[PDB]
């Protein structure tokens, strides 16, 4: 199970619900020195942290992220 | 940057290097990247390796540099 973000989709989700996630992906892009990408693969541990950021169980944050098309179905 | 020279690592006496070798090998397994000649690893892995080796992170680092496994920019 890789955790792949589609950042093109992510840039189309409105801000005050995608904001924390968008800032999270952006920092990961930054520290890697990779701003180029279609798509961002993130750590299993990032999902956990993001859940905390978003007041959700990893399971339902995943579900939310999958409905934006930000994560793919395979993410379960 | 914690970059391991795997090729130098393979030639270090296993008394010294086996644990780090197996560590590095596992990480390669997990990336499915079995063909690199260098491996950089997480900052976090240094703490774990310290425990594995029973030394300070900073001693371990000094040790790995002297084997020529780590380059000195990691000091
Ligand atoms: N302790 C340790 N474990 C390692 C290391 N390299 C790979 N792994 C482990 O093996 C899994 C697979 O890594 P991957 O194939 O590159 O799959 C990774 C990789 O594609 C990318 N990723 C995560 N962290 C980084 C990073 O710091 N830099 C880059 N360029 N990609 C990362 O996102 C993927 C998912 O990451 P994970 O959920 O963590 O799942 C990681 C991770 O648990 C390492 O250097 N140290
Ligand atoms: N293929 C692969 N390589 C790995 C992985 N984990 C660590 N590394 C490699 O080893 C470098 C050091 O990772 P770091 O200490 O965690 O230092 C990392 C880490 O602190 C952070 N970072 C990069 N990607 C991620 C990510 O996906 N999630 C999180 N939470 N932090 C990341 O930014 C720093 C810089 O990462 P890099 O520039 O890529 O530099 C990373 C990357 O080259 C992995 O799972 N797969
Ligand atoms: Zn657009
Ligand atoms: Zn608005």
């Amino acid at each position: 199970p890789k955790l792949v973000l589609d950042l093109e989709r992510l840039a189309h989700v409105p801000q005050e619900k995608a904001g924390p996630l968008q800032r999270y992906a952006a920092t990961i892009q930054s520290q890697r020195g990779a701003y180029n990408g279609k798509v961002l693969s993130i750590r299993q541990d990032d999902l956990r942290t993001l859940a905390v950021i978003y007041d959700q169980s990893p399971s339902v944050l995943t579900e939310q992220l999958i409905s934006w098309g930000v994560l793919d179905a395979d993410a379960r």
